[PDB]
DNA sequence: TAAGTTGGTTATCGGGACCGGC
DNA sequence: TAAGTTGGTTATCGGGACCGGC
DNA sequence: GCCGGTCCCGATAACCAACTTA
DNA sequence: GCCGGTCCCGATAACCAACTTA
């Protein structure tokens, strides 16, 4: 496709530093932990002379001559609305992980699930009993139930989705609470149902 | 080109109302701020019975209706990198968004400028003094001079820079601690 | 903030419906 | 979170360099 | 309206730590 | 590397408050 065959830009000194030096050291200290011989290795850098990171760092720039010319050819024989479409690629692994990255610090501030719906109760109940052996079929058959009961049926859900409705209230007035204990006012919503 | 042309979503019932009810109010009231006629407008929306906002839904659900068959014709005649490129638009109008909101924030919470650069205090100092009438000359030929300084000249501007760096410092230290007191530590450096 | 490694935890995306915040 | 208005600020973009945070 | 999380789990693709330069 | 702000200002292109539905 697109993004799959363009150009990457070259590596830092220190990167293709790493890259060499990290297979001489697992070798030579086989049982060491991946993490531990980076740490080693960084110290190797620091340690390095001037003279000898200059070599390091004049491939480096020579590469990013190489990298400009490249770059240059490659968006020379696309359209503009492609190179808008390579842009977008890009953009999207950005957001993508700041994505993750937000969801995993609200993970680890504790922050409250979001209410079930009375659907996601019916899910919880009928799923190990479920007409399928693949979780995909088991789910598209419990979906398929779920559609053919009457609203006298769903009172059951309906009634344990009004609950965590109000789970979900305490939790989160909690929660918030608590943010502005640790300084995080950013965190709490501007809107409440 | 691509985004312009692109069909643009039905505003809703209430905001049919207000385009509406805006003219004739500007008319009862002319010397009144704009912004206090939205808020008696808006009032009078509430007020209104549900049998006549009901008339605003329905026009609106029937122009909803065109929006989908319009978008669809839309997409149909563009190519897979025009579709992107149309996303990848809407995401940069977002984000540009997010961005202005961002720094009119930080303005008001009254965040330390940034330290200006030596090449940024000799252009405060030699500017009225350059030889030109639009800004655009005068600049021009304030970087050619700055290009053509030596060391020694420079050093004076090097250290006015230095300076800066040194109030930086002071101001954003405080301003920090005085963020995480009103509870803003998402406003913190990672770095230095 | 992103790249290089590499083994050891967490997305994604399958099949859908649905609801809270923005 | 975004749309409508309308008069009233902040982008933009000209000419360039450059540096702090990520 | 739209995005994302929510119920389930099994699948593989993408993470995380350990560093630094640009 | 890349983005954005910074010195300056001059025109013009897109913003702010005031609301609510979806």
């Amino acid at each position: 496709s697109v993004l799959a065959s363009c150009p990457k830009k070259p590596v830092s000194s220190y990167l293709r530093f790493s890259k060499e030096q990290l297979p001489i050291f697992k070798a030579q200290n086989p049982d060491a932990k991946t993490t531990e011989l980076i740490r080693r290795i960084a110290q190797r850098w620091r340690e390095l002379p001037d003279s000898k990171k200059k070599i390091y760092q004049d491939a480096y720039r020579a590469e990013w001559q190489v990298y400009k010319e490249e770059i240059s050819r490659f968006k020379e024989q696309l359209t503009p609305s492609q190179i808008m479409s390579l842009e977008k690629e890009i953009m999207d692994k950005h957001l993508k992980r700041k994505a993750m990255t937000k969801k995993k610090e609200l993970t680890l501030l504790g922050k409250p699930k979001r209410p079930r719906s009375a659907y996601n109760v019916y899910v919880a109940e009928r799923f190990q009993e479920a007409k399928g052996d693949s979780p995909q079929e088991k789910l598209k058959t419990v979906k398929e139930n779920w559609k053919n009961l009457s609203d006298s049926e769903k009172e059951l859900y309906i009634q344990h989705a009004k609950e965590d409705e109000t789970r979900y209230h305490n939790e989160m007035k909690s929660w918030e609470e608590q943010m502005i204990e640790v300084g995080r006012k950013d965190l709490l919503r501007r809107t409440i149902k």
